């Protein structure tokens, strides 16, 4: 047979390495000498397809403005994956970078809104991400944010700190378990890249969380946004808000929730 996304190898041209990985690397290049693309290569032979194209198989059935776009694939060795190019790289690196110092609440909340918007689409498609966090979020020009990295992210039929209890203990990955991760993601944005649960390892946090402990309101962060985190951190996953609620709440934040927001030294 043949693949509808399959393009010839001579259609692209790798130029600049964007960052090596433990399963390959990412390259900026030109598709047909006109299309600016981002090629995800392969480093043999750890993976070594399981299939490695499963990253793309899901990116075929999904399409949204807040999701990183799939362009094409290459089935023969060396295996390649062509897709949308995000100039600023990972959100985590971006927050930890120089720009993180100048980011304030308006920009941070707006970025979360886009992610919530992207995840709202995923919610409508009846899909789960299973690894929603700042490291898996690509940022481009004009502070645009797009959901990325779809490993084993499938239908409905170890980042423990970002993972919901029922998903870590019983493997019950739902769209409501992604909401949990979104609440953790909101702490990463309000701390500008700090690892959640500071001074706390995987075993002690899982026990502490199961007992009912939740992360405190981060410095300069308003109570209204912290409450949203707690809603996402409710023990019973059915009570967690939808991404439809999350997107709408964030988009209308500085008008309907905090109309009297005054900038601080960090937020
Ligand atoms: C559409 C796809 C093939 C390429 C995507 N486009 C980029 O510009 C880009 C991309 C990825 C990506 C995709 C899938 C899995 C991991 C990926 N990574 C590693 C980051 C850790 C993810 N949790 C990427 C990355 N890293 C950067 C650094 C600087 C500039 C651009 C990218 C950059």
């Amino acid at each position: 047979a043949k693949d509808a996304w399959e393009i010839p190898r001579e259609s692209l041209r790798l130029e600049v390495k964007l960052g090596q990985g433990c399963f390959g690397e990412v390259w900026m290049g030109t598709w047909n000498g006109t299309t600016r693309v981002a090629i995800k290569t392969l480093k043999p032979g750890t993976m070594s397809p399981e299939a490695f194209l499963q990253e793309a198989q899901v990116m075929k059935k999904l399409r949204h403005e807040k999701l990183v776009q799939l362009y094409a694939v290459v089935s023969e060795e060396p295996i390649y994956i062509v897709g949308e190019y995000m100039s600023k790289g990972s959100l985590l690196d971006f927050l930890k970078g120089e720009m993180g110092k100048y980011l304030r609440l308006p920009q941070l909340v707006d970025m979360a809104a886009q992610i919530a918007s992207g995840m709202a689409y995923v919610e409508r498609m009846n899909y789960v991400h299973r690894d929603l966090r700042a490291a898996n979020i690509l940022v481009g020009e004009n502070l645009v944010c797009k959901v990325a990295d779809f490993g084993l992210a499938r239908l409905i039929e170890f980042p423990i700190k970002w993972t919901a209890p029922e998903a870590a203990l019983y493997g019950r990955f739902t769209i409501k378990s992604d909401v949990w991760s979104f609440g953790i993601l909101l702490t990463e944005l309000t701390t500008k890249g700090r690892v959640p649960y500071p001074g706390m390892v995987n075993r002690e946090v899982l026990d502490q969380v199961e007992r009912g402990y939740r992360m405190p309101c981060p410095p300069e962060c308003p109570e209204s946004l912290h409450d949203l985190m707690c809603q996402c951190w409710r023990k019973d996953p059915e009570e967690r808000p939808t991404f439809e609620y999350l997107q709408a709440f964030l988009e209308d934040y500085f008008t309907s929730t905090e109309p009297q927001y005054q900038p601080g030294e960090n937020l």
